[PDB]
């Protein structure tokens, strides 16, 4: 059991191990505040995210549960996983604070887009980490359902890692245009759509679809994919969806290389595969990565999924005390990475 140390920072308490020394603020984090620390045991530059009343309620005693789960499962170098996981708590019984430890990343996509313009060579790398990242968590029946550029952290050497994944349930900018009207089925592809998107505003330095609400957002997104075809309007089960979509102007799907100009045709083709209304016709993250645009990085012997993950817990209707005792075992069965 480490010694640990209380302080408070911006109104809220910090109780941290030793080992996590000159905490300070970096900003909100999925369901609490984040601290830039640096890890004595290791000398690693690491983020701290103290959870936000981890057990007030069902709801939020269920997602820390499977934010802590998640983080547990993901072994990757594209997404962010698990350094260390602690609490001051010393019974279950005392168990009320989640503390949650991460890479401690130098940017965000959203501040990196900002200062500003990324070269074509940039882009490729990038896009290629994002997908890689993805065909991970995607094999592990897990999805993003959020995927923007705020939740995208780099480095200075340009080496990626996505943050926040499988916690979003029910950013539109980014959002595919079926999750976000509730037309078809939606599969993992939503987040191809994501990408798309990211890929876009990288290449041009502007947002692709700013939309105002959700019809606004639809109706620029329609503008340059089109309106659903035949094929399409055949597969929405939604009569409300199918109704509002017959109903609207019809719009023909602009030519991409007319739309994104002077850009790599190449990166004009991978974004016409991204970007496809149909979901079943979208491109996986598999399929995209062994796209020519990525060429130069694309190694099938190094883009590997993920172990299967037990999601059960997700069907499961448990009290608050139950979720807690379940996230107890977890935090104590962690085992740090090894060196
Ligand atoms: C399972 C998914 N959960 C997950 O990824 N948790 C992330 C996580 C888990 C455990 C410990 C810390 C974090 C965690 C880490 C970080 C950052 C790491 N480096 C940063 N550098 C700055 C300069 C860009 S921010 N940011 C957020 N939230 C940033 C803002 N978001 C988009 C709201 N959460």
């Amino acid at each position: 059991r480490p010694t640990f140390y209380r302080q408070e920072l911006n109104k809220t308490i910090w109780e941290v191990p030793e080992r996590y020394q000159n905490l300070s603020p970096v900003g909100s984090g999925a369901y609490g505040s984040v601290c830039a620390a640096f890890d004595t045991k290791t000398g690693l530059r690491v983020a701290v995210k103290k959870l936000s009343r981890p057990f007030q309620s069902i709801i939020h005693a269920k997602r820390t549960y499977r934010e802590l789960r998640l983080l547990k499962h993901m072994k990757h170098e594209n997404v962010i996983g698990l350094l260390d996981v602690f609490t001051p708590a010393r019974s279950l019984e005392e168990f009320n604070d989640v503390y949650l430890v991460t890479h401690l990343m130098g940017a965000d996509l959203n501040n990196i887009v900002k200062c500003q313009k990324l070269t074509d060579d940039h882009v490729q790398f990038l896009i290629y980490q994002i997908l890689r990242g993805l065909k991970y968590i995607h094999s592990a029946d897990i999805i993003h359902r959020d995927l923007k550029p705020s939740n995208l952290a780099v480095n200075e050497d340009c080496e990626l890692k996505i943050l926040d994944f499988g916690l979003a349930r029910h950013t539109r900018w980014y959002r595919a245009p079926e999750i976000m009207l509730n037309w078809m089925h939606y599969n993992q592809t939503v987040d191809i759509w994501s990408v798309g998107c990211i890929m876009a505003e990288l290449l041009t330095g502007r947002t692709l679809f700013p939309g105002t609400d959700h019809i606004d957002q639809l109706k620029l997104i329609l503008r340059l994919v089109g309106t659903p075809g035949a094929e399409l309007l055949k597969k929405i089960s939604s009569e409300s969806a199918r109704n509002y979509i017959q109903s609207l102007t019809q719009m023909p799907k602009m030519n991409f290389a007319n739309v994104f100009i002077g850009a790599n045709p190449l990166a004009v083709d991978l974004l016409e595969k991204m970007l496809v209304l149909d979901s079943d016709k979208r491109i996986t993250a598999a399929q995209a990565l062994a796209h020519a645009y990525f060429a130069q990085y694309h190694d099938p012997d190094d883009e590997p999924v993920a172990d299967p993950y037990d999601q059960s817990f997700e069907s499961r209707d448990l009290l608050i005390d139950e979720w807690k005792s379940l996230t107890y075992d977890e935090v104590i069965s962690f085992v740090p990475p090894p060196l």
